[PDB]
């Protein structure tokens, strides 16, 4: 059947905003995963997982009698899709069980690993999510093999449909770089937001860049992709060498023996794929990657044998039975065990990407330190494994269960505990009046609270107004945040705060994070008053102020809004149309299409635009909360045309006289063009909609202010 | 960005079941359009519509000073997408304002028509939907031009995103037949469920079949497509001749002057399209279809001039100024007015498809009767226009406002009024006990009630258990309904009914429609008891029994289930895979994916399969309500393979011994294969889910039993 996407392939897709409806979710509307998990007997689950590790199933026999390496790979891949650029991917929604990830070539045979876990998932039911189980199983694998993990948190709720992620524009799995949809340009610059070198890979190609087996060049791709997953050189080396202490790769015959990935397989395969015609198709005859390497002399036990071998041998370029490039130790004895035949031994082998850890000069220094000091290696790997598997969980308030690490880590963007009484409703009313009496305007108050709260993204639950990091580097200097204007507002609010806090007894105080939010609430109430409407905007106290020393400035860079349609802002000139960037932002804010439409039309008339731009300010009563954006945009008495200076800026002129009435950008005018967004704009632009517009604006403003409030969940 | 649909283009799409979530809808979840409409000042709206008729806007000037013809075409096209095969399309959801229908070539310039209505829509807001406004406007246009309509009902709630409809597989707008994706095969056989001859047309091609100007062959296409829109020969002739009494076509210059359709146009177009470079691009210069025909001497007034012209001249083939085929009256004088210049007159003209009404011998006889008896033509056209514009509205209980016709029409599948006391809870308990004492089994009771209720489709709100039409022709004879089994159940039920009704006082009686549904509820209660669960299934009385004379047997044929996955039934071997047909059926029943999952898994173990087929009966306790279907389908101890006899039946064998344990169809096994359906099956097959399964099944059963109960809404 031909679809709208077929006819109009470039038209904007609003379906990304309407996933996760209560329709698609089999659990009741009142289901609370955290409540279920908190009563899980986690120790019993781990005892079951420990038993599974050495209980081989004949349909996918265990290498060395132990599934631990397979499960570590499973958990690593679940987490390894994460990109810092947008926060998308990662292990936090259990997306490896859905398309496309369930069928990426790098996930081959993890379908078998997940099937091995069905009996335990079935036993525990709703009290452990697939998402949590996949990570837990990797931790139990590590523990079972002698490695002390840093800890584990539950709380990843399951999802029920595929996430909408841009994974690249190639139409061929694993396509080498430089094709018509190349993800590389310039001097090997990978396009943002991508974090893998080839479509369907987790990070890098194990044979080397585009298949060229050069460890020094491979190291470049490792460093770039791991940095795009938030890992530095020490963490990178720890992870790779730590992982490759365990298990083996699978390449026993040619890859042409392997059939369809799971999403392409026949119905009889019952959700599995990569069925192999090579010999028994499994076990000793398995084919996964096509490589055939076993890294250590004890693949089922933690050791420091990976670095002993990497540094203790010289390496020769060789081919696996499937034809893939890999390396074997020159002159070595057969010291590596075979996975099924106790009478066979093999020489040490390595991937090109393993040899990167020795031939790249900066990695070599770390690797040598880890070789000489294996305790340092173990601690770095434990810490990096925790970070990897938790990076997208969000604030520490979301962490559940008895094994949560007590150490607070800088990468968690930590928020101090609150140790004093909070303001009550009468205090909040007193503070809103003080804020309005200061002379701060509706535009100032709205713009500041919007800047603080709108850094949130639901993909990895980073950002938001909690912390008051807007006052700190780097947020206080972002161009979108209007740094001189911001400084002036924050000075005024900090004086209000000092005066209120100095007058209290009993230790009650207000944080600056809460006062920034409350001040924005006062601005919205005042704008409603300016329109003739008395409303109260909800406010929940309890945010705390983080320090500069508790803030990693480099990690915060990815949260800079370079396109924020809600403030009519674009930092530079981009390939992707601005309207598509607005819908991307709305999805990170967790907004529906109706919510995005109300919010933007309100912000326009409140004065939230960066630079006091008049684009989209379709009112003669700025700083009053009215529906004038929608009534004016939809007025057929105005004709619109792109300007000669800039095709992305439009003039609205009276159709009869030619008089200039307005200007707007693509972000403004999409609401009068897109057939679905225009239908929404019509509801809010109708003669009966003033009350509705106000109510719905207040509700979506309060939603945005609370996005990071997992302390109240 | 490459998507899952790109990678796996034949995989099943479950998003069709989760449209219309509260997420995409701007109105609150409690908004009730019927309540809003019932307080609209309908008379005020009609005065405004009357004013609009002759208020010409310079950006799309009115032909003859009166927009009535444009508006009639607008309303006709809103209704004209309807297909009796699935009930999809039609005016009832206002879908002409969304993709793709807003941009079909046959809807060209109806963007202008709908934009002319924005000020009225704005003024009345949520109290009149777009869907009702488009029909009301057509009615007012007719009234304004001197034609008395049969009536009007409101109640078409607006929708907020495109409907998922199969419109064909062609990849080229208007493609002629016989291409790679041809909708025709054999002797001009149109593929079900389509009801138009070319992609982007409403019914037929005005130049003739595939552009060949043969009125006799055109007639064949008109008859077939109108029958597929529920119209017979008399209704067809009345509608075409009635419509073409008014207005004109637009073809003033070559079609190459017309630019992008609305969904392709630039942002500055603000939702309009087909901008024309020909002269002024509008009014006298308009280009819509490419034809240049004006049918009557008074295009803005009801007349009997259509048939006077059709019969009063002989016709010559000619070309419009765009090159399209049309007909002109031989030796006529210039009697037809010009739309803009009072000094120009034109000869009478006709389309090929108008000439069909004279040169097809069965239409000729109707046309002549209408020409000789214009009162008959007027009444037929009024009735047909009502039917056209109301066909998809469902039972008369949904009809709102002060202009609803009192006459009950056969096509409405009428249900008699209930005029007696209904059974109460103590009566329902007595009847359930009598049903269970009769010896009717769980399988018989479930299967019968399922057969009665599951004819409902939400697309046109036809079908369901109200009316007890299961006892009448043709439902009692459908193969899916197991006619001999059904007769025996009905005989037993009608004897229960007779005995209960004979024992009452005060006029109380139970209908057979109610008893069929109540008996099914007793079967579900009994099956829960058989599993050790105490369950009460809700029941709402008030259904009535319709007569055979209230049941048009030909119109009922389209409701016959030729695929019903819920009963593991397929009537024949089809091109579309059976799991796609199950999702299609789920969508007509208004079910979400979780609801479809629970329902199907329960029905399998209750014995609802046609012919007592063992396919998908994955239990050793048939007729007990358990989650066995899920637990056994997901057991990895079983391996599945298609049979040699039939690739569409699968055998599930013990993996270790080879022994046969079960058989299933594609409909059974998709729940273990599709990655989203299997995630749902996992929830219900977990060890904690037996109670959840029973409660969820009861809810979805009740849902299906009440789909047609608009008497309770
Ligand atoms: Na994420
Ligand atoms: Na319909």
């Amino acid at each position: 059947g031909t679809s709208n996407r077929d006819w109009w392939p470039n038209q904007l897709d609003l379906s990304i905003l309407h996933r996760h409806s209560s329709l698609s979710d089999p659990m009741g509307k009142d289901f609370n995963y955290a409540q279920a998990f908190e009563k899980l007997d986690l120790a019993a689950v781990k005892r079951d997982l420990h038993a599974l590790m050495t209980t081989s199933q004949d349909w996918w026999p265990a290498d060395f009698g132990h599934y631990g390496g397979l499960f570590i790979r499973m958990a690593w891949h679940s987490a390894g899709t994460y990109r810092t650029a947008d926060g998308r991917g990662g292990a936090g929604e259990g997306q490896q069980r859905f398309a496309p990830l369930n069928s990426w070539p790098d996930n081959a045979n993890l379908d078998k690993a997940r099937r091995l876990l069905w009996p335990i998932k079935q036993k525990y039911g709703r009290a452990i999510s697939w998402a949590d189980l996949l990570i837990l199983t990797g931790n139990v694998a590590l523990e079972s093999m002698g490695f002390k993990t840093f800890g584990f948190a539950g709380g990843r709720a399951d999802t029920w449909e595929p996430e909408d992620v841009y994974w690249g524009s190639e139409k061929i799995w694993l396509e080498l770089s430089g094709g018509p949809n190349s993800r590389y340009s310039g001097d090997r610059q990978l396009e943002n937001p991508l974090a893998a070198v080839q479509m369907g890979l987790i990070y890098v190609n194990p044979e080397g860049p585009d298949g060229n087996p050069d460890p020094v060049a491979a190291a470049r791709d490792i460093r770039d992709t791991f940095a795009r997953m938030a890992m530095n050189d020490e963490e990178t080396v720890a992870l790779i060498a730590g992982g490759h202490t365990f298990g083996k790769t699978h390449g026993a015959g040619p890859a042409s023996n392997v059939g369809a990935e799971p999403e392409a397989a026949g119905i009889e395969a019952q959700g599995l794929g990569w069925k192999s015609a090579y010999r028994t198709g499994k076990g000793a005859d398995a084919i996964t990657s096509g490589l055939e390497v076993t890294w250590t002399t004890t693949p089922t036990q933690w050791s420091h044998n990976f670095f002993e071998n990497l540094f203790g041998y010289e390496w020769e370029l060789t081919k696996s039975p499937a034809g893939a490039h890999q390396w074997v130790a020159k002159g070595a004895d057969a010291v590596i065990p075979d996975a099924f035949d106790p009478s066979k031994k093999h020489r040490p082998t390595m991937l090109t990407t393993d040899l990167s850890l020795r031939f790249d000069p900066a990695y070599e220094k770390i690797s040598r330190r880890f070789h000489e000091n294996p305790e340092q290696f173990a601690d770095a790997f434990a810490r990096a494994w925790f970070k990897l598997t938790h990076r997208d969980m969000g604030p520490r308030a979301r962490y559940l269960g008895p094994e949560v690490p007590a150490e607070v880590l800088l990468w968690q963007d930590p928020i101090p505990a609150v140790d004093h009484p909070l303001i009550d409703a009468a205090d909040a009313a007193e503070l809103k009046a003080k804020v309005l009496a200061s002379g701060l305007t509706v535009s100032q108050l709205v713009s500041t609270a919007w800047a603080a709260a709108s850094t949130f993204r639901g993909s990895d639950k980073r950002g938001g107004a909690n912390g008051a990091r807007i006052r700190l580097a780097p947020q206080k200097d972002w161009e979108a945040n209007q740094p001189e204007q911001l400084a002036a507002v924050l000075e005024t609010l900090e004086a209000i705060r000092t005066a209120f806090n100095g007058a209290q007894r009993g230790g009650k105080q207000v944080s600056l994070a809460d006062l920034i939010v409350l001040a924005g609430c006062a601005g919205v109430e005042q704008a409603a008053k300016n329109a003739g409407h008395a409303v109260t905007v909800p406010f929940a106290p309890g945010r705390a102020d983080a320090s500069q020393e508790q803030t990693d400035v480099e990690s915060m860079a990815v949260l800079e809004p370079v396109a924020d349609g809600f403030r009519n802002y674009l930092k530079g000139k981009y390939r992707v149309p601005a309207e598509v960037l607005l819908v991307d932002k709305a999805q990170l804010l967790t907004l529906s299409a109706p919510e995005m439409t109300v919010l933007l039309g309100g912000l326009r008339v409140l004065g939230a635009n960066v630079g006091q731009s008049r684009h989209g300010v379709f009112t003669a009563r700025e700083q009053a909360l009215t529906n004038d954006f929608f009534v004016n945009l939809l007025d057929m008495g105005t004709e619109w045309k792109p300007t000669a200076a800039d095709a992305d800026v439009f003039e609205g002129r009276d159709r009869a006289t030619g008089e200039l009435k307005w200007t707007g950008t693509r972000v403004d005018l999409v609401f009068g063009s897109h057939s679905q967004l225009r239908a929404l704009a019509e509801v809010y632009g109708s003669a009966d909609a003033q009350e509705k517009f106000v109510r719905d604006f207040v509700a979506v403003w309060n939603k945005v202010m609370n996005l990071d409030r997992f302390d109240l969940a």
